[PDB]
């Protein structure tokens, strides 16, 4: 198991514009297009992302292309972030995947704010971090995905994904 598969499991694949758990316009593998309520605006962002007039629909390859960009962007974001980078460098390969997942989902900033859990992760207090991570809107809104992510940080294995 790796980051791509992991995220593919958490986000799914949709080739047609859809609304996310928050009600935001999305396409492919969790690619947020816009926070605006307008489908038009969404479609326009989509066309700009793909580089063609899509009319709200894309192919698998297109979706995968957005996905590769998005993962690349997430790692790079962590790496440039002053609060995140150290957390990331302190972790093993599996747990690094867990942190990338949260960032892909909630953005850097979002993640940069679990200040207390970050400290705990850096000190390698797994059980503690997992508890603290659970006290969050994140966990309350997407409890099943969140539990998968937290078990990965707790255990250091891919078990939640098997
Ligand atoms: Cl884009
Ligand atoms: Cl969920």
């Amino acid at each position: 198991m790796n980051i791509f598969e992991m995220l593919r499991i958490d986000e799914g694949l949709r080739l047609k514009i859809y609304k996310d758990t928050e009600g935001y316009y999305t396409i492919g593998i969790g690619h947020l297009l816009t926070k605006s309520p307008s489908l038009n605006a969404a479609k326009s962002e989509l066309d700009k992302a793909i580089g063609r007039n899509t009319n709200g629909v894309i192919t698998k390859d297109e979706a995968e292309k957005l996905f590769n960009q998005d993962v690349d962007a997430a790692v790079r974001g962590i790496l440039r972030n002053a609060k995140l980078k150290p957390v990331y460098d302190s972790l093993d390969a599996v747990r690094r995947a867990a942190l990338i997942n949260m960032v892909f989902q909630m953005g850097e900033t979002g993640v940069a704010g679990f200040t207390n859990s970050a400290r705990m992760l850096q000190q390698k207090r797994w059980d503690e971090a997992a508890v603290n991570l659970a006290k969050s809107r994140w966990y309350n809104q997407t409890p099943n995905r969140a539990k998968r992510v937290i078990t990965t940080f707790r255990t250091g294995t891919w078990d939640a994904y098997k």
